[PDB]
């Protein structure tokens, strides 16, 4: 019902009972305080408008899907689509004060992979990991999400710019379903929208910008749950199995992805360039079909040939080594080159 919070958790791995069970870093701050794991969301009047970009260092996101401080963004992917590597990039190449990761996963190996990632991360001294494995009870799996969120809420009240990751909402929701069945005004199912409303920028405080993962099954298809979360969140990033099998990483399909706060967090010249780039992406997808139909013949259509010769520079812009991060200025310089 209550959990540890505070700067003393930075570098720690926390289990569903809210106890530190491992460490991927040690810091000289030992602050440990206690807070309830369930808290009402902010009043509308306590929230600030999302108006400042949350930069990710990822070219396709910062140019076409720009996130804002306080936003909730869904990450939708099938099992082999690089969800975890994307999450690692979002941590490594963004600029948050503090990162809180809640893993509502399956095997301990997955957890251990994240711990060893964090052990070697530049961000290790500013991260907290909360986990629940498949072996823990459904109650414990749900609580891991609340604990992670409550830890983030403390850092927000202190004025920090916090990034929160919940992987995955899907396994959170399935645990919630089991907890509900154990019980049969309040439904155990309402714990999903009350969880998702907790992030945001506060007028009196800092912010929580939150990324929630959703699994797609079989083939990039949208669960009823996928549909419900999509409607609650402020946007979604879709990782395409097709793009991944083509070797494009990150496998973000920007034409099927959206940030709802985009026009609110970037300026006009950015808006113009992104719109132009999206039109070019659309033209490339049309040409790709024509090529598959065997109807593309060089020299027959000058506009088609011009689009053909842009495919390479566009793919190069979208593609990104997971170890590399780009500044906003760099990203906008690069996208300008591609549309020219």
């Amino acid at each position: 019902l209550h959990t540890q919070v505070g700067r003393g958790l930075l570098g720690a791995v926390v289990n569903p009972l809210g106890e530190v069970t491992d460490k991927f870093a040690v810091t000289d701050n030992s602050e440990i305080l206690y807070r309830p794991v369930d808290n009402a969301p902010p009043l509308y009047s306590e929230r600030a408008a999302i108006e400042k970009p949350f930069l990710t260092g990822i070219k396709v996101i910062d140019s076409l899907l720009t996130c804002g401080e306080g936003q909730r963004m869904g990450i939708f992917a099938s099992a082999g689509c690089g969800k975890t590597f994307l999450m690692n990039m979002l941590i490594e190449h963004s600029g948050a004060d503090i990162y809180v990761i809640g893993l509502i996963g399956e095997r301990g190996r997955e957890v251990t992979e994240t711990v060893d990632y964090l052990k070697n991360s530049e961000k290790k001294s500013r991260c907290v990991l909360v986990y629940a494995t498949s072996d823990y009870s459904s109650v414990d799996r749900c609580n891991a999400a609340y604990i992670a969120t409550a830890i983030a809420e403390f850092f927000r009240t202190e004025g920090h710019k916090v990034a929160l990751f919940i992987d995955s909402l899907t396994r959170y929701a399935r645990a919630l379903r089991d907890v509900a069945l154990a019980a049969g005004p309040v439904s155990v199912f309402d714990s999903l929208p009350r969880l998702l409303e907790r992030p945001g920028k506060l007028k009196a405080g800092g912010s929580i910008t939150a990324f929630y993962t959703v699994l797609l099954e079989d083939d990039d298809f949208a669960d009823p749950l996928a549909e419900e979360v999509r409607s609650i969140l402020d946007g979604h990033i879709y990782l395409s199995r097709n793009l991944a099998q083509k070797g494009q990483f990150p496998a973000i399909d920007s034409l099927k992805s959206i940030s709802a706060v985009f026009t609110q967090v970037v300026d006009e010249k950015h808006r113009i360039m992104a719109a132009a780039f999206r039109e070019l992406l659309s033209e490339i997808e049309e040409l790709r079909t024509i090529i598959d139909f065997g109807e593309y013949k060089p020299g027959e259509n000058a506009s088609q040939d011009k689009i053909y010769n842009k495919i390479s520079v566009v793919e190069s812009f979208l593609k990104q080594d997971y170890r590399l991060g780009f500044t906003y200025e760099q990203t906008m310089e690069l996208i300008g080159e591609t549309i020219r």
